[PDB]
């Protein structure tokens, strides 16, 4: 249980859901199937913004992970439980508005991951012991322009059968400047993208005791 509630750009922290469609319940999306998969939603309640943040391409941003909108701290207990073990991910999509497009369909690739390493740490487990920073880079290959970029953390506590698995995304606006589009990303859909039978969604993380994941979705899109 967490939600990415605020966003940092040029090292500043842009507000409690400006640029970020957040929601009001920190629940975890289980049918991936489901609409609310791309930038969540029903059962949930997610509102709106019309702040669309404007980053140069190449540079860093950064999300936050708070355990609740009213969350004030940052310690672990203040980004999600410590059992949320899993992987961290983020996408973007290529949209003609970011303050009003759905975000649901074709057109996300993948820019991060961060499942198992070789030590056996989850990304979760650093994004909650990390003070609930998702560092995330922004492709400088890419054309500008509007976007949206969606953050996600899958906790995998009790995906040992579908459903199980718990997805917690929420999607920020973002308007690309200096992309010098010299690349096209091959995309995928929300929903679509992820299957109750693949490898990081079902899976039992401690019976056996698991060393190397597979993080679900494409490969990470790289200039
Ligand atoms: C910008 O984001 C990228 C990822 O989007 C960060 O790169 C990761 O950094 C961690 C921490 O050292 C490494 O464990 C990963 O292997 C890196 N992955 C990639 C793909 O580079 C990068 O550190 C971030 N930089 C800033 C300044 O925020
Ligand atoms: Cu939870």
């Amino acid at each position: 249980h967490t939600i990415f509630s605020s966003l940092e750009v040029n090292g500043v922290n842009q507000g409690l859901g400006e640029g970020v469609r957040v929601p009001t319940y920190n629940g975890p999306i289980e049918d991936v199937t489901s609409a609310s998969i791309a930038c969540n939603g029903s059962p949930n309640t997610v509102a709106s913004t019309s702040k669309v943040i404007t980053v140069q391409a190449g540079t860093n941003v950064t999300a936050i992970w708070r355990y609740m909108l009213s969350t004030t701290g940052d310690s672990p207990a203040d980004v999600m439980d410590s059992s949320h073990k899993g992987p961290t991910i983020a996408y973007l999509k290529k949209v003609d508005n970011a303050a009003t497009a759905s975000g649901v369909g074709n057109g996300w690739f993948k820019i991060q991951q961060d499942g198992m390493d070789s030590s056996g740490v989850w990304g979760t487990e650093r994004v909650i012991n990390g003070k609930g920073r998702h560092s995330i880079k922004i492709p400088e290959c890419i054309a500008p322009g509007q976007y949206l970029l969606r953050a996600e953390m899958i906790a995998l506590h009790a995906a040992s059968n579908y459903p199980g698995a718990q997805f917690y995304m929420e999607c920020a606006q973002l308007n690309v400047v200096g992309g010098t589009g010299a690349k096209t990303p091959s995309t995928v859909s929300f929903p679509g993208a992820y299957s109750g039978s693949d490898p990081g969604v079902k899976i039992s993380i401690y019976w056996p005791p698991v060393t190397s994941y597979t993080v679900p979705g494409p490969s990470v899109f790289t200039c």
